[PDB]
């Protein structure tokens, strides 16, 4: 039997963090704990929602010290504020590194034997709930609001590792494009194609099923459909990723994802690499490895990325689906290579040893050796 | 900005309840009370959930005092059973009757204002969530285990009331076709037609969007396609429509339907008409009454149902989708008119009166009058 966990209420469109304050009063919560970044404070984005708290009387904290590829430290620094703030629930405000960060928090908060943060690894064995959490996502984007993984770097072991828990599910999601808009362009772009990354390695994930699979072929239709006008700054185009990025959520937190996420974790842990920016980079490289093993998956990509496939042999329609993703890559300006993002040659037999052990290589449909990785790293590097 | 309520945890899959022992434990729960009827206490389908349940050390108790379209007197029955067994959650095992049945129990149960049952129609202004609700459909079906939507008989009144309740959401759904196979073939039949109405009436609900409208296109595909072949005793047909089912109600409980529920509901009331046959005869006469306010998805209706739409014009495409439902209706030997199952003629006036109040009628895309709402009863009751 196949598990679907989704998030129980969700708002969709440009307002939805217009509708919090109602979803709060209704559930009785007492004082937020607000999880974000000091750039969405600075900019104004965490603001749109602590305004209307303040208009309707609800009670609020701020802890702002989250960085990209959220470390040991700031989960810690994080729980410290929200066992002193006396919150009784959570507002996540960011991207996959405050929601990631939010997750950690209020599961530690409930299971307080996890505040080591290295034991959630895993299938975390926790008896209790997350405090409730409301995720407002700002990219478009990891899914956050909707997966019940969340992944933290460890700076002494040079890892990013994955907690895999139901418990961690946010009790509300707001998909507000209003809250995305200020992204600059190459982040929209390079949360884009992560997006991307996810529905595409979700469509041929091993444990792919019939409902995830319409998810993931929809949620590419979307973001291949949006992402060039949304990084052009287009509104309309800006609520469609916001739509798209979740959708693949729903499908990929579900059933996994495979090699991409698994070669572009080392990235994040070895050099702090944006997430998105190494998917985006090691995605068509890795789709060209995957080709033989996905059906005719490949054929349903390069036709809702707008490929003419009529008629076309399966061969063609494959290398028409890895061609439309480098198109894509060149059209959003996300660099080609590896090297350009300051990867070194020396680091890739040790980053392709922590690929293969990466948890999210086993979605792969294709079986990865450690030689298969290497080649595949040396092949994203330069030209 | 739109709202989607669904399950936080579903399992979907021949073995499903499978699960349910596991999800129990991790939650906690002391004792249920199962939430049924004597038809599936009898054919044994109950005992594969307390089989279970009995191999795990779990309590339960039993109410199967649900009879199809459920009536206020049943709810305050197993009211009553509910409020002396000390279960602390529920197991709805059946069709819409024991789940929807269920829901009110749970709602009321936590809610003590609204015990008169009447109360809760409309959108129940309730302050607590339902009593925690595990949902196990033997029908495929109504999707109730996924909507926030029961319907209760006012017998007195004479009259099927709508209650809608966020607080109503199941906890866990177990979508599980060994539950679902010993259905008799007219029962798979007329709660298939039921299934497809969902899915075709959320389709062209005047609140549709994006994500409705991927679920209910994907979920008329899954119906139009094992129907006939599950009708037949098809296994793998069989499982497909427990999927099916389920993936309409994530779309047309979050967006609404239309006339073909609003018109069924009368019926139910009136006669205790089952709610599928009712809606199966109704369909493709209210969507050729729809078909000029529903833009390309006709054409769309067509294409899934099988019908060859490679060079046909719009108006054809929107007649073969209405045949294809004729077709679909011959096929899996629901009777054609409403003179067959026990409608009367000097009733129309009355009928129609209760169909242009029923509150899913405002979903409809065409703005139904009395006159219009009468002419279509007339469409359906005969030769
Ligand atoms: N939880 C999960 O299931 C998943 C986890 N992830 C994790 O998510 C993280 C990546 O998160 P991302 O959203 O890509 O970025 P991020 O949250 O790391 O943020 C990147 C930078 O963009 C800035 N920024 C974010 N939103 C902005 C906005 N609206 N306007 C202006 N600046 C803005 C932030 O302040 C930050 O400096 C990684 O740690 C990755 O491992 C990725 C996918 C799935
Ligand atoms: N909750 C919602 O949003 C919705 C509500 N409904 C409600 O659902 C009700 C109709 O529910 P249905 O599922 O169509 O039927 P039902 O639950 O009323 O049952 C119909 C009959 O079939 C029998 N049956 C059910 N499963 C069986 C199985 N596996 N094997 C043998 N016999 C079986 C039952 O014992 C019963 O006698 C109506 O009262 C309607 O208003 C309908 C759709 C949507
Ligand atoms: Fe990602
Ligand atoms: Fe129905």
């Amino acid at each position: 039997a196949n598990r679907m966990i989704l998030n129980e209420t969700a708002w969709f469109g440009r307002g939805a963090v217009g509708a919090l304050t109602d979803e709060v009063k209704r559930r009785g919560y007492q004082k937020a704990l607000i999880v974000t970044d000091k750039t969405l404070v600075q900019c104004g984005v965490v603001a749109k929602v602590t305004d209307k708290m303040d208009a309707a009387g609800l009670a609020w904290a701020i802890y702002d010290g989250v960085v990209p590829n959220p470390t040991i430290t700031v989960v810690k620094e994080g729980l410290g504020v929200f066992q002193n703030s006396g919150a009784d629930y959570l507002i996540a405000i960011g991207g996959g590194s405050p929601q990631d960060t939010c997750k950690a928090i209020g599961i530690i908060s409930n299971n307080p034997e996890f505040a080591d943060v290295r034991s959630l690894e895993g299938l975390s064995p926790t008896n209790k709930p997350s405090v409730p959490i409301l995720a407002i996502p700002t990219t478009a984007g990891t899914a956050a609001e909707v997966t019940i993984g969340y992944v933290i770097t460890d700076e002494e072991k040079r890892r990013k590792f994955v907690c895999v828990d139901p418990h961690d599910i946010p009790q509300v999601a707001f998909i507000d494009a209003d809250m995305m808009d200020g992204m600059p362009p190459a982040l929209k772009a390079a949360t884009g194609v992560d997006a991307l990354t996810h529905a595409i390695e979700g469509y041929i994930t091993r444990g792919a099923w019939a409902l995830t699979d319409a998810l993931h072929i929809k949620a590419i239709e979307i973001i291949a459909g949006a992402l060039r006008g949304s990084v052009a700054g287009d509104k309309d185009a800006g609520e469609e990723m916001a739509l798209g990025q979740y959708v693949a959520g729903m499908g990929f937190s579900n059933v996994g994802v495979g090699l991409v996420h698994g070669m572009a974790h080392p990235l994040g842990a070895f050099y702090n690499t944006p997430h998105g920016v190494a998917n985006a980079i090691l995605l068509p490289h890795v789709m060209r490895y995957n080709a033989d093993f996905t059906g005719e998956k490949y054929r349903d990509i390069a036709r809702v990325m707008g490929v003419k496939v009529e008629g076309m042999g399966l061969e063609e329609a494959r290398n028409a689906a890895v061609e439309a993703v480098f198109a894509l890559n060149r059209d959003v300006g996300i660099p080609p290579h590896l090297r350009d993002v300051g990867v070194r040659k020396e680091d890739i037999p040790a980053l392709a040893q922590a690929a293969l052990d990466d948890v999210c290589t086993g979605g792969n449909p294709r079986e990865a050796t450690l030689e298969d990785i290497v080649e595949l790293y040396h092949t994203a590097w330069t030209s």
